[PDB]
Formats: C-alpha cells, sequence, structure tokens
C-alpha cells in the first residue's frame, strides 16, 4: 500500500541513516550487553533491522502493524532502561520524528 510504501521510503529512512538510530539497528545483543535479565523483562524484542527487514519482504498487511513495531522498540527501551539512561534519550528524539514523519502518512 502508499502507506507501508511510506513507511518504509520516508519514515525509516529519515530514521535509519540517524545519528542515534546505531542502538536500534540490530536486536538488543543481552548477551554481548551482560544483560541476563534483558529477555525476562522483554517479552517482544524489536529493532530497526527487523522491521525493515519486513517492509522489504512485505511482510506487513497493515500500516498500523508497522506502527506497532516502531512502538514496540521504543517502548521496550523506555521500559527496560533507567530514566536517565542515554539510550532512552536517543529513542525519545527517533521517536519524535517516527511520529513526525507518521502525521503526514498518506491515508488509505
Ligand atoms: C551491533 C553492536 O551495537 C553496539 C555497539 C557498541 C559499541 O559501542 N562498540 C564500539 C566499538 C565498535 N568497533 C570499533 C572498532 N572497529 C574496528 C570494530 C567496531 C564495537 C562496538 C555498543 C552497544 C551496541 N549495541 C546496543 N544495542 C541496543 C541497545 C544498546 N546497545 N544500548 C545502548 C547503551 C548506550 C548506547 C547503546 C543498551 C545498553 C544497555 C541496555 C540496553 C540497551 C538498549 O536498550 N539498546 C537498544
Amino acid at each position: 500500500t502508499n502507506q507501508l510504501q511510506y513507511l518504509h521510503k520516508v519514515v525509516m529512512k529519515a530514521l535509519w541513516k540517524h545519528q542515534f538510530a546505531w542502538p536500534f539497528r540490530q536486536p538488543v545483543d543481552a548477551v554481548k550487553l551482560g544483560l541476563p535479565d534483558y529477555h525476562k523483562i522483554i517479552k517482544q524484542p524489536m529493532d530497526m533491522g527487523t522491521i525493515k527487514r519486513r517492509l522489504e519482504n512485505n511482510y506487513y498487511w497493515a500500516a498500523s502493524e508497522c506502527m506497532q513495531d516502531f512502538n514496540t522498540m521504543f517502548t521496550n527501551c523506555y521500559i527496560y532502561n533507567k530514566p536517565t539512561d542515554d539510550i532512552v534519550l536517543m529513542a525519545q528524539t527517533l521517536e519524535k520524528i517516527f511520529l513526525q514523519k507518521v502525521a503526514s502518512m498518506p491515508q488509505e
């Protein structure tokens, strides 16, 4: 759809290249990060690499599902980390761009 095309070529294009994008371009590696509780707390991991792959393979049936994947990625970050962590602020900056671009998505 026009909306999924927009999410791929506008929203993800802007978010993927952002200076703050790098921790979100692939799954949280709880083993490399020394986080034995990450998967005990975060039951649905999500990342931009997964979302990008889903958009490339036409995995989504509705723009709202892709939006939920973005939202889950950000919420995972806010829920697992501590309020003062830099990563929370990076998520907030990316999420603001996400919402700003979503405000201009084509209707269906
Ligand atoms: C794919 C790996 O990516 C990461 C990379 C680095 C990294 O600096 N080096 C630095 C030098 C690199 N060289 C340089 C020389 N060359 C020849 C070879 C390559 C090697 C790797 C750190 C963390 C990463 N990965 C991450 N992925 C999700 C999260 C995440 N870190 N952080 C953030 C903390 C501050 C910024 C990222 C979290 C940390 C704890 C708990 C949760 C989260 C979290 O919520 N997220 C989403």
